[PDB]
């Protein structure tokens, strides 16, 4: 194989949205491939998947949904903003069902096959109803704020929806669950006043489960499963100190990754959960605790669908590119496209007062000394571990030892491990990262202690700024989507009004809290930074406004610290958004150019 | 039918009064109508007549007389250098560009397009003269046309610290003065060797009054001695659209004509190589906003608090622009206040009638500018709509001596806030028609800083309007295109040093936002580079979290859009929002 | 509320009925809505279902079965060759426009034009220019062994020859020097049939079927004094209507023929003799495809909108879309020296007197009769009696009936029309003799001009695509260099002939016109230049005869060409507005 660069990405095709058929014998999914990525629908009955559609313009085809009789796929086509299409599987081309200027999203068949629900802003988005037997469209419900999760009752009488009832509740990021019957006015079904999604109606047609957290708990509380009966709730995934859903890092997720829990029978609810850098499938039981269903402690199930007859999912590991499965049988050959050899991480642990933390080292070929790159994951409440990271494999392929760990604050090690950083970012988390990095240097002698770098995105950018402001040990730093000034973030971020409240118990608009936010701000200590720093940031970032990067740039420049500031016109996750890989390639180019210059 | 913001559209705006070499004519720029477009106008002593017309683009600007008086060079809008014969015929396109200047002998026209280019007049050829690494500041031809003096910095860092030097660039660049400080307005002496400049020497921070310096063989001596006031117009007024030249001009070998701001006025003065400063044309109740001069004549633009800007040539008004003002203008009354530095002053502009009127405390920007005797359409419109307008020059203002400037150094929000509230109370005592129960506080730039500061320290105002505000001095240092220098000069504080940043936080209105109860309108441009919108976003988000009634107007057009493109939309919408907010709360 | 021209927009139009190789399926084209766009439909014996769904452009057309029955090639609208698998999945685009796709019988190639003849290698997925003609390629058919194609090419005299063109790695095969199309290669890979007439025949001679063997020709459809192909009027044909003869076995050649206002399927047999295959004397088979396993076709009548059939079973429901009740014509005869002529009267509902509209078909060598005419049904629905006949000059009544007008248009053909119309007034008492109109297109416009210049009896006239001056037509029409030589034996560039052409010109008699006349014409008409209509307009205007001249920017047959019904709707509006104004 040739010498790998960021271009290696262009050899890959990206799977998404594994939708098992009602009879459990087929999987329809989305594949994005090549410059611009476009997506088309693929199908497998057990063997090698075959293409069903092919896109030549626009973003392509997405969101395949089986008709209950298994004879049709509804899907969304972008070529035409996002049009609802209807494709017969036994022959013929797809028909365009909607003709809205702004397109639709989130098609869901009713279980009886009579309706397709979707949302659109037509010409907040409204919920519309497609009458299948009459080939007619009709607005179903116009929410005051907007519709979150939505699921049909198993008897097709209507849908459960999550929404905020007014802007007061909406401004607190709180929602409730409503019953909306088919039109001929939604009644409230749960006074939740909290976070809810992933509605899973019980087969009995009356109870339902949800994913989220009750009102009393801040949003650092693990998302859990709650059974709802007659307005009452009880926790369903008991004895399982881990969140619902995939929160493991990986950079080969392009498209939608469904994770909605599914009832396998009247007692058994299938769900995915993040456990120590892995994501496995588990079952929660009305009558008991949580049991493993399909959990590889070294792997990540990133999406799944299921019914009483079959299961389809996407699987990956730290050494295996994402693949689509149907009932345990791999139906894609996507890892074979990975254009250079992958390497196997080595685990390195470190001690904390809450117990042992873990991380990994990925080494290049050979035995000579190599630079050591400390990478810090974002969140902070995510995990590194067993997702596939093309960037990490590429770094080792280009001769760097990659060190990446789960400090306290990470999400897969229990609620207490999350809670350890509450209100005090830059204390125990910085300790754990530097303690871990020292353990890497001690455990792997070929790691060159004189050629080290620290880097990360989002909270990893906050932490890179913090660390370089508290030690000069690193020869280079790369801070991505960083935070430098916690005060201004509170006023500029589109989540600033709540993020510090949830994560730190602090309100930037309260004087005493603001001083504590400033004491947690890396910019306060910028006068200590001597490490050459590459700064990467989107100009239009709404979650983390570019003012955060501008302040770090200006401060380092004023101290005449070598600094370089890359301002992307594309927002983050552009590859998943539009299929254009330019942001990813340019970012990786800048990363290696900076490391080649200083390491 | 009380007048509204639409009243602006009745006005035409003069700029750039250029006297002819013979001293007997003036060419200038007039912007008129919806979109303002500018054309060249000319007067030979009487009422001015139009020379060019424009239906597309921004129009024509920068008229420059050929030394023989027979042609006008000018810039037409991408932006072409044009040549117009004055005795008949239409203009020829010669070359966008900016800043045309004839050589005194008429052989060349220098301009920038940025690199400095040279147009050979007798050969009708273009040629790149000098392509700077960083950029060219002020530029003036030597009187013998051998070349130009230029101002430029040594690198990008020195430029961000506002440190510059003067270079000699002969016709097809050697350093001529180790200035290492702020310099513009180069005025070469008639002897072809010495030159004057406007600025301040290296040891001085930028809060020091700009002064006049004679340069000889690398040495400098201050020329405008015995005159504790800055060079140039630094007085507020909102009817200046276009360029307002203020370059000093040698009237003879001893006499350098310049403009200076003095207690809310701007006058013309002369500096003498062998003495101090003498008044040349200074009305303490008027503002001379632009001028040109030579040994044969003087042209200028003049205004007052009650007179819209007019163009003059040798003391004779040649325009009729005040007559266009569509409602009656009113006369302010002066109100004083006391400080440890002496008496401060401000003014109150009252509506017609005898009833109680709401009282609007307006705070000028800068902070080192003056309110006073500029013409402010916004203030006249406010009075025409029934509001009492109170506007003053607190310590920090620029026209009352260096000590008055220095009083706020390092401590914005102490004596300047005192002076504004002191002045406002004195307005309420001296003007019985001001309604003490219906008060508002408002200002732009530093005045927005001060509106945020004041409402965070007293609840006395019933409404507040904060424009181009500053709320967080720390983030300003990192986001503003003047942030690497502004707090160093104004406060002696460096946002990138820990101890200084804490002091910047103590001076930040955002620290005290929890005390704000006054309903606040926030006005800000989304693309503001001098004062990034993050400043306004923090004040908006904080007031909203405290459930203070707040409204945030985000303009897609940058400030001074009227001067930039001729589009009055920003001016009209802003005034609409201002009065709507005052109507809602009084 | 009486139905109006908008009634057209309720209709969907079938075309190109392609039987599958195994004879068990039909793929065809359906054009529906404003603009008509076409999509592919498929039937396996039952109700047809849509295969493609075009929302922009003209749509999808020209479906062609792969010999293995698993794929349809087709053309998508610039105009790309597409390949659709029938057992699941969407179509693949094969080219970068094209027309006339034809599979080789072995399935290895698809020929098309893009104009030059191009070749698509199926097993290699490659395109290649096959032959770039100096003048152009007419009919084209593969030899049954896929070694190559027979092509027709030259031209202004409409004389062509047949060439053999093998696969690349054209020789002339018949000195025909005459009109030829519809090549039908015999199964033996050696002989082939064509449609046309030999060199000695003028183009008013009935087109017939000729078997070609070693450069020799023998007429195959003997004992059958009628032309090959559909030459019957009807206005609901949008798209392509294949009529190529097909060998059912080594002895049997299936073809369509026009007989007295009908079009039927017949078989010619080697050694001669014609037999009826599927011929209803009251119906029109407008298109068909066939092989040894099955037949698909489109069928219609004067009272039945076109429907697609497969092996005798109707697979569409298009007549049910017709938005007002259809009425049944009544037959009226008239006598001539050549025997009995015939026409029809279509009456409105009720019992009152209604205006009488004499409509004259074009050609002149076509038939009125048993095609479906929306315009005629709409006329009756709006209160008019429609009278339409087949005078001498018509094509379905034998060669002698055609030849009777040769060289003398405006003599026996005008006689027969007025004779027929008088018989209508006598036989149908509800026809109002004081509210009569005369109207027709092409040759019918010539005849409207001729008639109104020789009698004042009509209260209104509508002349469409008319001819007024035969002399200038000879020089301006893209068929002028031959049309009068074939139809009249006159050459406009010869002095004595030109004077005879002037004496046959309606414009010579325009001083007699008193009838209010609507003139309808396309400005860009190449077959019948608009100068013809301008002269009639100017002459009537000079005489202050009430006249209205509608100049269409769209050429004739715009609906079938582009799918835009604007010309059809506007033309019908103008027709009725004029009849309402004058009766």
């Amino acid at each position: 194989t040739p010498a790998p660069g960021p271009d290696s990405l262009l050899a890959l095709a990206f799977p998404s949205d594994p939708q098992v058929s009602p009879d459990g014998k087929q999987v329809a999914f989305v594949l994005a491939q090549i410059p611009r990525y476009r997506s088309g629908l693929w199908l497998s009955e057990g063997g090698a998947a075959r293409p069903l559609t092919h896109a030549e313009t626009g973003r392509g085809d997405s969101a395949p949904r089986w008709s209950p009789d298994g004879q049709n796929l509804a899907f969304v086509r972008s070529a035409v903003k996002a049009a609802l299409m209807l494709l017969p599987l036994k022959g013929g081309e797809a028909r365009r069902v909607t003709h809205f200027k702004n397109g639709v999203s989130g098609p869901q068949w009713s279980p009886d096959g009579r309706f397709i629900a979707f949302t659109t802003t037509a010409d907040p988005a409204a919920l519309w109803l497609y009458d299948v037997e009459a080939d007619k469209l009709r607005e179903w419900y116009a929410p005051e704020i907007g519709i979150g999760a939505l699921s049909w009752w198993p008897d097709s009488r209507g849908v459960l929806i999550v929404q905020s009832e007014d802007e007061w509740q909406a401004s607190q990021w709180r929602q409730d669950v409503y019953d909306l019957p088919l039109p001929t006015a939604p009644q409230k079904l749960l006074d939740w006043n909290s976070a809810a999604h992933g509605l899973a109606p019980h087969p009995d047609g009356q109870r339902f489960a949800l994913i989220g957290r009750p009102a009393g708990k801040g949003n650092t509380e693990h998302a859990h499963l709650y059974l709802i009966e007659n307005g009452q709730h009880r926790r369903l995934d008991t004895g399982h100190d881990h969140p619902v859903g995939d929160a493991v890092g990986g950079d080969c997720h392009v498209g939608a990754f469904p994770e909605g829990p599914r009832w396998l029978d009247g007692d058994t609810l299938l769900f995915s959960s993040t456990v120590r850098g892995s994501v496995g499938l588990f079952t929660a039981h009305i009558g008991g605790g949580v049991k493993a269903y399909d959990h590889d402690p070294q792997g990540v199930i990133s999406a799944f669908t299921a019914n009483e007859h079959g299961v389809a999912l996407i699987r990956e590991s730290a050494t295996r590119f994402p693949e689509v499965e149907l009932n345990g049988q791999r139906v894609t050959d996507l890892h074979a496209r990975f254009p250079f050899p992958v390497r196997e991480p080595q685990r390195v642990t470190f001690e904390t007062e809450l117990g042992e933390g873990e991380g990994w080292v990925l080494l290049p070929e050979g035995e000579q000394k190599v630079p050591a790159l400390l990478n810090i994951h974002g969140g902070p409440h995510t995990d590194y571990g067993h997702g596939f990271t093309h960037e990490f494999q590429l770094m080792a392929a280009r001769g760097y030892g990659v060190c990446y760990s789960n400090p306290r604050g990470s999400v897969g090690y229990g609620q207490a491990w999350v809670d350890a950083i509450y209100g005090r970012w830059g204390t125990v988390d910085a300790d754990d990262l530097l303690n871990f990095f020292d353990r890497c240097l001690e455990a792997v002698p070929r790691l060159d202690a004189a050629k080290t770098a620290v880097m990360g995105g989002s909270y990893g950018g906050f932490m890179t700024n913090w660390i370089t402001g508290h030690t000069t040990r690193f020869q280079a730093a790369i801070t991505d989507r960083c935070i430098s000034n916690l005060i201004s973030f509170g006023g500029t971020s589109d989540i600033g009004l709540r993020f510090w409240d949830d994560e730190l118990g602090l309100d930037f608009s309260r004087r005493a809290d603001a001083l504590k936010l400033w004491d947690l701000s890396p910019l306060q200590y910028v006068e200590n930074v001597k490490t050459p720093t590459l700064i990467v940031h989107s100009v239009l970032d709404h979650r983390c406004p570019v003012e955060q990067a501008e302040q770090w740039y200006a401060a380092l420049h004023k101290h005449q610290v070598p600094v370089r500031f890359v301002r992307f016109p594309e927002e983050n996750h552009e590859l998943s958004r539009s299929g254009r890989p330019d942001r990813r390639l340019t970012r990786l180019n800048e990363y290696f150019a900076w490391l080649e210059r200083w390491l």
